[PDB]
C-alpha cells in the first residue's frame, strides 16, 4: 500500500536504505495547485522536512537543510517521478536524506530537490513557555488582506489549501500567527506529524514583513535551514512565533530568522531556526 | 510487472536498478515443483536466469556465487526477494546481488546470490555439432533410471521441471535434449531462460552414478565460473558435456562445462565451471 506523503516504502536489502517513491502531480497532491509562484504550481521546500519527518517520526531533529532547484508542475497534467532517499545512519548514527524528481513521460534526467540530515539525537524536550492571552494583548491584530498583497508583491498567492492562517498578529520585535488546518486540505491529512503546507505556514510572517522589498515582483526561496525540531504532531490549532526581525546578509543576500512553534497552550513543541530566503528570479527559478 | 523479475525501480541517486517481488506458490508454482528434501526450493541457476532477464541478450555472466537457498517452507510462504543491478564500474561490470526475507515474520535479509555482468557479451556463435552423428555414437539412457538418481540425493523435479525429453551418455560425454514442460509453458513471459530450462541443462554429466547416492545428502550448486547466452532459448535445444566432472576431494566439489545446442547443433550459449557442493539438509534448509 502507500502513504499519501511519502509513497511507497521500499527497503534496500543491499544497504540497509530506505526510499520512498511516487509520483506527483495535481491528481495526487491538488494541494501544489493551490501554492503559485509566478503562477506556477511549486512545492515549497519545507515539504521535504516534513516527509522526513513522516519518514522517521517524531520527536525528531533535522539538520543542514538545504533547497536545490524547486519541484514546479509546469502544466496541468504534469507528473514527476519522485524519490525522498533516507540513508542508513552513518558512524555519529546521522541518516542523509536526499529528494530527487524527473519528469514522468520524457524520462529526463533526475534534478535534486533537497538535501538534509536526520540529527542522531533527539531534541531536548522543549523549554520556552507563553501566555497566550496576554501575547493577543499587547500586540495589535493584522488584516489578511494586508498579508495576501505583500505575498502577491512577491508573485506569490496561496490558494484555498494553502490558506491556515487564521489570524496573525505584529510587533516592533515580535510576530505572530495562528495557525489551523484548512477546510478544502483537511481530506488530504494521513497521520503524518506536520503537512508541508502547515510547515509552510509558519514561515508565513516576520515583525518586518513590510520591509521585503516588494516593488519588485522577485520571489523570496527559502534556500536553507540551520535546524528544525519536532516533538510531537502538530494539534489542529497552533501558533507560529517570531521573537526577533530577520537578519539581512547583504554581501551574501539573505534574509534569515526563526520560528516558534506553540500549541494551544502557549507551549512550545517545535522550532525552525536559520530559516533563510534568497531572491529567485522567475528565469532562473523556474529553471 | 514482469512475471519473472518483478517490479523494476531505477534509483534516483546512484543509478541503480531494483528488481522487486513477493515469491511464493502462488506467483511462482513452478518452485513447489523444484522440491529438495521435499521442500521448494529455487535451483541457484535462477539467478542467471533472473539477471539475464534484467540486462538482455547476448550477455555474459561471471563470478557467479550461491549463498544459502531460497525456500518455501510452508504452502503458504512468502518471501520478499529483491535482485540489485548495481550501476557499472571503471572497468563497466556490474555487479548483482539478490536477497530476500520472510514476507510475515519481517526476519533479516538473506543473500541468495551474487554475480557480475560481463562488460562484453559474447561473440557470435560459429562453432556447431551434428546432433544424429552425436547420438548415433552415445547409448541412449532411460528417464526413469535418472529420475532415481536425483531421489537418491533426495530431489524430485514435479511436472513443471520436467523438461528432459529425452537423455544419451557416453564414456566420456553426455547429452539431454530439453523441451519446455508442458505444465510450464503458460508461465513464459519472453525472458532469454527461464529457471527451469537453465536448470535443466546442468542435470547430467558422463559420471553421474559416482555422485554419493548413499546417505540421501544433496549436492547443492555452490559456484559457476562463467555463464554466456548468445540468443533466447528456441523451444527445444541440447545440453552438452564434453568432460567428466572434476572432483576435488579436498574442497569437497564436483564441477563441469555444458554446452548449449540449437535444434541444428549450434552452439549459442555455455556454462563454465557449473560446481556442486554437498548440502546436508541441517545446514542446506536453515
Amino acid at each position: 500500500q502507500v502513504h499519501r506523503l511519502l509513497g511507497n516504502k521500499l527497503e534496500l536489502a543491499s544497504t540497509g536504505q530506505t526510499i520512498y517513491h511516487q509520483d506527483i502531480n495535481l491528481n495526487n497532491h491538488p494541494w501544489i495547485g493551490d501554492h503559485r509562484v509566478y503562477d506556477t504550481p511549486v512545492i515549497p521546500g519545507v515539504s521535504y522536512i516534513a516527509m522526513t519527518l513522516a519518514a522517521v517520526g517524531v520527536p525528531a531533529a533535522v539538520e543542514d537543510i538545504n533547497f536545490q532547484q524547486p519541484l514546479f508542475l509546469a502544466e496541468s497534467n504534469t507528473t514527476r517521478e519522485t524519490q525522498l532517499m533516507l540513508h542508513t545512519a552513518d558512524n555519529v548514527g546521522k541518516q542523509f536524506v536526499e529528494v530527487f524528481s524527473r519528469d514522468g513521460a520524457k524520462q529526463e534526467e533526475w534534478q535534486q530537490h533537497a538535501s538534509m540530515s536526520v540529527s542522531e539525537n533527539p531534541p531536548p524536550p522543549p523549554t520556552l513557555s507563553v501566555d497566550i492571552p496576554a501575547l493577543c494583548e499587547q500586540l495589535r491584530p493584522l488584516d489578511t488582506d494586508t498579508l495576501t498583497e505583500i505575498y502577491a508583491s512577491i508573485s506569490l498567492v496561496y490558494g484555498p489549501m494553502l490558506q491556515a492562517v487564521r489570524q496573525a498578529w505584529i510587533g516592533e520585535e515580535t510576530s505572530l500567527l495562528e495557525i489551523e488546518v484548512p477546510k478544502a486540505l483537511a481530506f488530504q491529512l494521513a497521520g503524518e506529524p506536520i503537512h508541508p503546507v502547515l510547515i509552510d505556514a509558519c514561515t508565513r510572517l516576520t515583525p518586518d514583513l513590510f520591509d521585503f522589498s516588494s516593488d519588485s515582483g522577485v520571489f523570496w526561496a527559502p534556500w536553507r535551514v540551520k535546524e528544525m525540531t519536532l516533538s510531537h504532531p502538530t494539534p489542529s490549532r497552533f501558533y507560529a512565533y517570531v521573537e526577533e526581525p530577520s537578519r539581512v546578509n547583504e554581501q551574501l543576500q539573505t534574509r534569515s530568522y526563526d520560528i516558534q512553534l506553540l500549541d494551544e497552550t502557549g507551549q512550545a513543541f517545535g522550532r525552525i531556526n536559520g530559516f533563510t530566503v534568497k531572491r529567485a528570479p522567475s528565469q532562473l527559478f523556474l529553471k
